[PDB]
């Protein structure tokens, strides 16, 4: 028997994507040499198995890029030699995908994978299907898109803690439509700490915090005013701020509109991207625990603001109650968890 040559791409291939190595195998022989260059006979890193059958590229493939494979396999039955090119794909388009939270960071138990690419997406659904996540203890979650350029996933129920989640964003050779490929592969993992989850009820005029189902602080607080109301539902904790100039234009009112606004102010975690912040507000103490006088933020004390800065983390979660407003608008940015399950799950990778 002569030896024969198989490979993981054909001679005169036209479209190969860059998203898998590409390989070489023999049968009836061994792989006595494999060489694969590219147009300016640059070649390209690989490695032969130790059994001499299988050899397979090492280093990432590039777009737009005419390889030229050779390859001779020995056997008792003779030789044989083969030489295969084949162009990879030729993106129109590339975009670079960026993901939160951060490698290595813990966060809490509200704290979606987002997935957020620098351009429009026209195939949703090769994105979605590029996006490795891995969950453990295991759970089930699905993708959400909150605009043309970001996505996000979760479970249905709040994370449980202790929860490892390995986020691999594999797009690198990816065709995301429209001749828009993946500019690189990122990846992210991260770990669910304490369930922290921070009420506040109109009602009482209270913000507690509960850390593992036990009350650790209760925060007098006053929220928006009647006509500038703070929205109910579920907000995710965003960032954290030492003091921070809260601009209201960044959030689509003009400062100098009846609503408009610019304040520094101290110890401020953002729980939306509309702009509500839980932060330090001197100037209500007396107001806070009783009648409701903000823009929308949840005022509370100095102290109790840097005690919600120092125990709060991205993640955490903030739901309000029975407050004058609508709901907090499932698409906010961090607002993920006011959409019901069913309509989450169905998608929108239309």
């Amino acid at each position: 028997l002569v030896p024969k040559l198989t490979a993981s791409v054909t001679d005169g291939a036209v479209g190969v994507t860059v998203d898998a190595p590409v390989s070489v195998t023999a049968a009836d022989g061994v792989l006595a040499a494999v060489t694969m260059v590219n147009d300016n006979g640059r070649p390209v890193a690989g490695r032969l198995s130790p059994d001499g059958l299988r050899w397979s590229t090492t280093e990432q493939l590039g777009y737009n890029r005419r390889y030229t494979l050779n390859a001779t396999a020995l056997g008792l039955g003779g030789a044989a030699t083969r030489q295969l090119t084949f162009q990879t794909s030729s993106p129109a388009h590339l975009t670079m995908p960026y993901v939160m939270p951060g490698d290595g960071e813990v966060v809490g138990v509200g704290e979606p994978v987002a997935i957020r690419f620098d351009e429009n997406i026209a195939d949703r659904g090769a994105a979605e299907k590029a996006i490795k996540i891995t969950t453990n203890p295991p759970v089930e979650g699905a993708f959400y898109w909150l605009n043309n350029r970001e996505v996000r996933w979760r479970p249905e129920h709040f994370w449980k803690p202790g929860t490892a989640v390995d986020v691999a964003v594999n797009t690198y050779g990816v065709d995301l439509g429209e001749g828009m490929f993946g500019e690189d592969n990122v990846q992210t993992h991260f770990t669910i700490g304490d369930e922290v989850i921070a009420t506040a009820d109109d009602n009482t005029k209270i913000l507690t915090v509960r850390v593992n189902g036990e009350v650790v602080k209760s925060m007098p607080t006053s929220m928006g005013k009647d006509s500038t109301p703070t929205a109910n539902g579920i907000y995710i904790v965003g960032s954290r701020y030492k003091h921070i100039i809260m601009d209201s234009s960044t959030y689509g009112v003009p400062v100098n509109s009846p609503n408009g606004y610019r304040t520094d102010v101290d110890w401020a975690t953002q729980i939306s991207y509309s702009g509500v912040f839980v932060h330090s507000a001197p100037w209500s103490v007396g107001a806070q625990g009783h009648t409701n006088t903000s823009h929308g933020c949840l005022n509370v004390s100095p102290s109790n603001a840097q005690w919600f800065y120092d125990h709060v983390k991205r993640g955490d979660i903030v739901e309000v109650v029975n407050t004058v407003g609508g709901t907090l608008p499932g698409i906010d940015g961090l607002g993920d968890w006011n959409i019901p399950w069913d309509q989450w799950r169905a998608g929108n990778a239309k």
